C-alpha cells in the first residue's frame, strides 16, 4: 500500500560553494518544520541519520586554483561525503529511499559519488534553473556549486584541469544518464557542453510548449526507459519561481509553479525507483520572515511528495466505527 | 442579454466554527469593496438584504459534545440559518441568484439545508482545499468547519453521533449530488468515506493533469449532467492559492489560480442555474494590509465572475453618437 | 546566428496621459537595470539614443476639451514622438529594431504614427488588460492613456471630435491591422467598437481556453498571415498579473504570467519582423521597493525575449579549450 515504508534523512550544510552565508542552515530550516511529522502520519518510519560535517579550510590552506574558490575545501568535503552516502545506500542494498537536504549545490558531486559506488547504472534527473555543469576555466564565477555535475560527467573530462585532490573524485555518470528539467539560465558554455554530448534537457521554454506532464515522462523516457535503474533526483529549491520559493541565493524568474515541481516529484516517486532525492540551496538568511516560510513551506510540500504523499488522500490505517465505543448514531436512532 | 437581471446579497458572520477570530468581518470586507457599484454597472439590481446574526453561546451553555467545539452554537445557528434561506429562496421561486459572504464554512450546513427546501433537488458545488465532511469522531480538531457536510449526507448518518438539539438538521444530500474541486489537504477518514460512497471529486492533482476546463466539464457532467437541477456553488476562499487569498485560517500552498477559480465560476454561471454562491473562510484579521486587499480583490472577481461578469467585455446599454451632442466629428470635418 | 544583431533604445517619459506621478521614471529604471550589459552579453549592439522630451503644458495652456485631461501637451507631444521615432526608423531602412520605454500608454499615438511613416504596412500586436481605444466623449476619466489607438483607427474617425492641433495625427491604422493579447478590463463602449469593427482580439478568457501557443498562433494569423508585414509590438506592463508587475497605475488581478509574456515576445521576435517593440506604464513611484524590483526585472526580461534571448541558451562565441593556456587535463593526465 506504499510504496516505501523506510527513508533516511541526511543533512549536508555545504555554504563554500557559493559567497552568500546561510546555506549552512538548510538542514535545520526542514528539521524545525513539520516534515517529520507529516511523515510519520502517511506512514513512512523515517530516520535522521544527521548531518555531514563539511571540511572548511582557511584562505591560507585553500588558495585559487584555476580560478576556483574553495577548491580543496571542496575536494575533501566531496570524498567525506560519498563516504557517508555509500555506507548508507549500501545498508539499505520496498527499498529505502536516503533524503538529502543541502547545503549548496555543490554537495552534489559528494552525493552522486557515493550514490553510484552502491547503484552504479543509476540515471540523474536534475531539476535546476542553472546547468550546474560549467568546467572550471569556463566558469565566470570560481564559484563550485556552479560545477558540480562537470567533475562527474565523463565526456567532459578533457575539458577538467587534473588535481591531484581530485583523483579520488572518478567521473562516474556518462552524459546519457542525465535529464535536466527547469533550466532557463545556462551560461554559453553550458549550453556548448549539453548539446554537443546529447544531454537531454528540458528548458521552461519547453515545459512552456510541451506542458509540466509531457515533459515528466520525456526525461523519464531519455534516462530509464523501461524503469530499469535507480534514480538520483537532485532538486535544486531555484528551480521554483521565486515567488514560491524567494529564500535562495540565485533566483530567476519565470520558473515552475509549485504544482509543476509537486508533479515531477510525484511521478518520479511513483515509478518505485527513488534511490536519493536531494534538496539543494535554501538559504534562511536571504529574504525576509515571510520569504523564509515560504520557502520552507514549498521545500516540505516538495519532499513530501517524493516519499509519496498524494494530493489526493490516503486512506486511514483503521477505519473507526461509532457503535464500537457504545455510542447511538442518528442512523440507528431514527429506528429506535 | 442577461441570464440573470437581480440577485440578493446576505452576509453571514460565522466565527465560532474556528478558532481564530476575524471571519466575522468577512461580509463588511466585502461591503466595503466596490462589489456594489460594479454589479450595478453589469446592469444587475443587487438588493442587500442584510446579515443574518449567528447564535452565540458562553462556554458553561455549549460544553464540547462528542469532541465538537461549539456545537449547540452551530446546531442553533444552522436552523436560524436555514430559515432566513429558505425565506429568500421561495420569494424568488431569469431567476434570482442569492449571493451569500460568510463567515467561516460551517454556514454551509444550514444554507444548503434551506436551499434544499425551497429548491430539493439541487446540486452542490463544493470548491476547497479541504474536504469539509469529517464525521464528528473522526475530527481532530473538533471544529465545526471541518463537518458541514457530513450532517447533510444521507449515506454518512450511521457515523455521525444522535443530538438532541440536531433533530431538525435533516440530511438533504445524497452523496451522488456533491461534485468537488480544489481538494489539496483531505484528512485519511474523508478519503475513505468520499471514495467508500463514490462522491464526485477533482484534486489538484487532477487539475494538474486534465486542466481545469475538463475538471469543471466532468464536474457538472457528474452531479448536472442535462443541466435540470439548481447549482448550489460553495466557494471557499481557501481553495485558491495563498499567493491570491493569503487572508484566510486555514491557507494551503499550490492552489487554484485566480483565473482557474473565475473559470469554475464562469462556466456554473452561464449554466443559467447558479441558484446560491456563498463565499466562506475570508478572515480580515489575518495578515497585512496588502494581503487583506489582496484577499478582498480576488473574492470581488469572483463573486462578479459568478453574477455573470465577463472578462470578455459587456456591450452599452445605450450607444453613444457625436452628432446627437451637435459637435464636430473629425470624419464630418475632413469633408467639409 | 542572430535575427537582429543591432538595435536602438529610446526612452519617452510620459506622464501627461494618467495622474500618478512616477511613469516619467521608467525609462531610468531600465537604464539602472543590467539590461544593457545582458543585450550585449548576447552579441547585439544596443544603442542608447536617449530620450524624447514631453511637451508639458501648464493648466492654463492646456485646459479641458471634450473632458480630455492634458489635450493639447498630448497632441504636441505626439507630433514630436513620431518625427523623432520616424528619422529613427529611416535611418534604419537583419533589420535594426527600435527598442521604447515609457512613460505612460498615451505615447502609442506617436510612435505608432512616426513608424507607420517609415513603414505603411505596418501590424501591431497590441499587449494590455485595457482597450485603450476610448473615444474622447466615451471616456469616463479623460486620461489619455486611455485614448491612443482611437486617433490612428480610420474606422473610428466618426467618433473623434474635430480639433485643429490634432490635424496632424493622421489615422494610419485600419482596424484589420491591429490584434490584442491579454484584455480583461475592457469599457462598454470599447468592447462594441471593438466587435462593431472586427478588431482581432485575445481576452484573459481566450488565453484560459485556448492556451497562449494558440493565441500567439492566431493573433499573428489575424493580422500577419504571411509574416510579410513590420510588427509594432505595444507592450503594457500591466498585461502582466500584479504578482509579478505590481508598479504600475491600473493593475487587474488575473493577468499573464511573465512566462505567457515571455512566449508572446519570443514567438514575435523569431519572425524576424519585429519593427518596434514599446514597453509602457512602469512607474517606480508606486508600490515597496521589492515591488519595484520585481517590475523591473519582469520588464527586463520581457525586453530581452523581444531582442532574440533564448531561454534553451545560446552557443559561444568562441569555444574554449584547455590545451591551449598548456593546462593538463584530467583526461590527459590519465593517459601520461
Ligand atoms: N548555481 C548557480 C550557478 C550560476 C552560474 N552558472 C555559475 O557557474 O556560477
Ligand atoms: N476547514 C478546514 C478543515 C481542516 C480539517 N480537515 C478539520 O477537520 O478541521
Ligand atoms: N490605460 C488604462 C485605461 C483605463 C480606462 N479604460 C480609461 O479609459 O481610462
Ligand atoms: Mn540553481
Ligand atoms: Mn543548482
Ligand atoms: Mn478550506
Ligand atoms: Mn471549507
Ligand atoms: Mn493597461
Ligand atoms: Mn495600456
Amino acid at each position: 500500500k506504499l510504496l516505501y515504508t523506510s527513508a533516511n534523512f541526511l543533512g549536508i550544510p555545504t555554504n563554500r560553494g557559493q559567497p552568500k552565508i546561510g546555506t549552512y542552515q538548510g538542514p535545520e530550516l526542514i528539521r524545525k518544520s513539520n516534515f517529520f511529522q507529516l511523515v510519520a502520519e502517511d506512514g513512512i518510519q523515517l530516520t535522521d541519520c544527521g548531518d555531514i560535517i563539511p571540511v572548511e579550510l582557511n584562505e591560507a590552506e585553500d588558495p585559487q586554483r584555476f580560478g576556483m574558490k574553495w577548491s580543496r575545501s571542496f575536494s575533501l568535503t566531496t570524498l567525506r561525503i560519498a563516504e557517508r552516502v555509500e555506507e548508507l545506500m549500501k545498508q539499505s542494498n520496498k527499498s529505502t529511499p536516503l533524503v538529502i537536504v543541502g547545503g549548496d549545490h555543490s554537495m552534489a558531486t559528494g552525493t552522486i559519488l557515493g550514490h553510484a559506488e552502491a547503484k552504479p547504472d543509476l540515471c540523474v534527473l536534475w531539476i535546476d534553473a542553472h546547468g550546474d555543469i560549467n568546467t572550471p576555466l569556463n566558469s565566470a564565477s570560481g564559484n563550485m556549486h556552479g560545477m558540480p555535475l562537470s567533475f562527474l560527467v565523463k565526456e567532459l573530462q578533457d575539458q577538467i584541469p587534473w588535481l591531484d585532490d581530485f583523483e579520488g573524485i572518478k567521473p562516474c555518470l556518462n552524459a546519457s544518464n542525465i535529464a535536466y528539467i527547469g533550466l532557463r539560465d545556462l551560461d554559453a558554455h553550458e549550453t556548448h557542453d549539453i548539446r554537443k554530448h546529447g544531454i537531454a534537457y528540458f528548458t521552461m521554454l519547453d515545459v512552456d510548449r510541451m506542458g509540466i506532464e509531457a515533459v515528466i515522462k520525456e526525461a523519464l523516457l531519455a534516462v530509464n526507459p523501461r524503469l530499469e535503474k535507480a534514480i538520483h533526483l537532485s532538486f535544486d529549491i531555484d528551480a521554483l519561481d521565486p515567488l514560491v520559493a524567494p529564500s535562495t541565493g540565485t533566483a530567476v524568474p519565470g520558473g515552475l509553479t509549485l504544482r509543476e515541481g509537486l508533479r515531477i516529484c510525484e511521478e518520479v516517486s511513483a515509478t518505485g525507483k527513488l534511490s536519493v532525492v536531494e534538496l539543494a540551496e535554501l538559504n534562511p538568511l536571504l529574504g525576509s520572515q515571510e520569504d523564509v516560510l515560504k520557502t520552507q513551506s514549498s521545500a516540505v510540500h516538495i519532499l513530501r511528495a517524493c516519499l509519496g504523499h498524494c494530493r489526493s488522500g490516503h486512506l486511514p490505517f483503521k477505519v473507526r466505527n461509532l457503535t464500537d465505543q457504545g455510542i447511538m448514531s442518528r442512523a440507528a436512532h431514527m429506528q429506535t
